[PDB]
């Protein structure tokens, strides 16, 4: 191939939440960030199905096989990373399709996973499910990422609106999830971070309960990454969230020190 230069180093301060909630048996949510031999970053969160069997195996054997592969790269450039993101989702998905089938105590499990490539002036999303990616400063909270659920569905053909949505009885219905198929098509985005302040992962237990406005009025505010996430936990929870509450928070950097 035609030659370029090397990715330039690049990470974000980012830190990782969750809580189980007062409503769960366990935390069935998973995730962590994740450096490569080169120190490329990768954000993983995944939720791991509550109406199936076993979700916290599926949603920790997603996060565990994305953390081996990743900090065993060297590194990734970034016209590759759509590619190595699906190629790497796809042969864990296949995975754990057959560890689920040929598991009686699991069989059915499945998980959400999204997850993050961070690179210097945009990051990689790949996106399995109805788990998020934003980006948010002081003027917007821009959704990244497109549900994979049922109720979205409707939305996005002008079934019901956004509002009807947030409430709606079937909300819980999954569309694409981990495990549950053989084979498995993510979405990719890519996403310049140029004028925003901070990239957001989160499972539904956030956003099921705290809507884009109370999360950017929060995240606006002056503050540490330690205190919006102590903060936007917190909220989800007095907004009486009733699942595993899991989010990351990377800032990114505007001037430099
Ligand atoms: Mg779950
Ligand atoms: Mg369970
Ligand atoms: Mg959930």
């Amino acid at each position: 191939h035609s030659s370029g230069l090397v990715p330039r180093g690049s990470h974000m301060e980012a830190q990782f939440f969750t809580d189980t909630g007062q409503h769960r048996d366990k935390n069935e949510d998973a995730g962590g960030i994740f450096y490569n031999q080169t120190n490329q970053q990768l954000l993983v969160l995944c939720d791991g199905m509550g109406g199936h069997k076993a979700g916290e195996v599926a949603s920790k054997f997603v996060t565990d096989e994305l953390k081996s592969r990743f900090e065993a790269e060297n590194l990734i450039e970034q016209h590759q990373a759509e590619n190595w993101l699906r190629n790497n989702i796809k042969d864990i998905n296949f995975q754990l399709y057959h560890y689920a089938q040929e598991n009686a105590e699991y069989k059915g499990m499945g998980t959400t996973c999204v997850c993050a490539l961070v690179f210097e002036k945009s990051v990689v999303i790949a996106n399995v499910g109805d788990s998020r990616a934003y980006v948010i400063n002081s003027r917007q909270i821009e959704q990244i990422t497109s549900d994979h659920s049922f109720v979205n569905h409707l939305v996005l053909t002008g079934q019901i609106t956004p509002e009807e949505a947030f409430t709606h009885p079937q909300r819980n219905i999954i569309t694409k999830v981990m495990g549950t198929d053989k084979r498995v098509s993510p979405d990719l985005f890519i996403k310049r971070l140029n004028f925003y302040d901070y990239l957001l992962l989160n499972s539904d237990g956030l956003t099921d309960y705290v809507k884009d406005n109370e999360i950017k009025r929060l995240l606006v505010k002056e503050g540490t990454i330690e205190d919006h996430g102590d903060q936007l936990m917190q909220l989800a929870l007095d907004n009486h969230s009733k699942d595993n509450v899991t989010f990351i928070l990377a800032a990114i950097e505007g001037d430099k020190v």
